[PDB]
């Protein structure tokens, strides 16, 4: 049985999706198994969209102050972990902040500023401590959640790509296949090792004020996720100020941070994600102090002055290929 080598690519949930496999397995039993990622990517736009009107997350939002909703198992334990990177960041990760992104997601389309009340009464409803979730214990219960406060929104955008590549990652293992890079719009999971011998894969990290073709450094990995957050991903510029897409809930505004990009490494590509936000959001010290809380993480921070700091499960496992970044040791 030979290893051979496997990539497929489809432009869904808004970005370039890739998975490179490798495998002695078929060579149909591989193909069988990217269907299937690429169906299910499919399927999953169709449920966490907050830009659609036909989603599962869409139809939850438009019970805000209502009801208790039933979703599927999957959605809720999304939403539970959500709410438990909210409340340990202490909001600076926020998946009830749709009231305000939405007024920045036209900002974008039209590059214009939201208004400041406007904006103002938007912060009123955020809260995510309204967020209800509620699952009885009886064999077959459903699972509910329920918007408490009125107007409120779900907005699942910072995390969805990462809990789609752990979706990915559990149904690529489900297929007996346990070599492969899977890549969400940049956010990461690097299952396994790669062929040359058997290595870690290298995964790259861009220059922050980059054109993203080539990576500035690289992390030797194995099992892991790999997510980025840094304002270049997505802004607009209006009369010469840079509007980027992380809000900080305290502002209403985009976050102003000390650090240009925060990467961190994870078991689970969800909370990878989520952290990514929260530590943008906070800025390097208060990030330091969070990521405390998690031994299992490891982070990656680049400054504006090209420094990068690593921590320690990492720090030896950084090349950097672009001279005008420093590894700080
Ligand atoms: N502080 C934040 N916490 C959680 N999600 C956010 C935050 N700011 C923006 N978002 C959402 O996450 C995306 C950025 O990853 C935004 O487009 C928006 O949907
Ligand atoms: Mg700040």
């Amino acid at each position: 049985a030979r290893v051979r080598e496997y990539s497929r690519a489809e432009l869904v949930i808004g970005t370039l999706c890739r998975v490179r496999v490798y495998s002695k397995r078929p060579a149909a039993e591989v193909h069988a198994a990217l269907e299937e990622v690429f169906t299910l990517l499919q399927q999953q736009e169709m449920v966490l969209s907050a830009n659609r009107d036909d989603s599962a997350l869409a139809a939850l939002n438009a019970q805000a102050g209502s009801a208790p909703v039933v979703v599927d198992r999957s959605l809720y334990a999304l939403l539970e972990r959500a709410l438990f990177f909210a409340e340990k960041s202490g909001g600076a990760f926020n998946p009830a902040l749709g009231a305000v992104v939405k007024l920045w997601n036209i900002g974008f389309d039209r590059a214009a500023v939201p208004d400041p009340d406007a904006l103002k009464e938007a912060l009123t409803r955020c809260d995510f401590r309204q967020v209800h979730l509620r699952a009885g214990v009886s064999v077959g219960a459903p699972h509910t959640v329920q918007l408490a406060q009125a107007g409120m929104q779900l907005d699942l955008g910072a995390i969805a790509k990462g809990f789609l590549a752990d979706k990915i990652v559990q149904l690529l293992t489900a297929h007996a296949l346990d070599s492969a890079l899977v890549d969400l719009g940049g956010n990461i999971f690097a299952l396994g090792l790669k062929y040359g011998q058997r290595l870690e894969w290298n995964v790259g990290i861009r220059d922050p004020h980059g054109t993203g073709q080539k990576p500035a450094l690289v992390v030797s990995v194995r099992d892991c996720s790999v997510v980025t957050s840094g304002a270049y991903e997505r802004f607009f510029e209006r009369d010469g100020v840079r509007y980027h897409h992380i809000i900080d809930p305290v502002t209403g505004f985009p976050a102003h941070t000390d650090v240009d990009s925060v990467s961190i490494f994870a078991p689970r590509s969800t909370d990878a994600a989520a952290l990514a936000t929260a530590c943008f959001v906070l800025g390097y010290e208060k990030s330091c102090a969070l990521l405390r809380e998690f031994p299992g993480v490891d982070a990656l921070f680049i400054f504006p002055d090209k420094r990068v700091r690593a921590s320690a499960g990492i720090v030896d496992r950084v090349r950097v290929l672009d001279a005008r970044f420093v590894l700080e040791r």
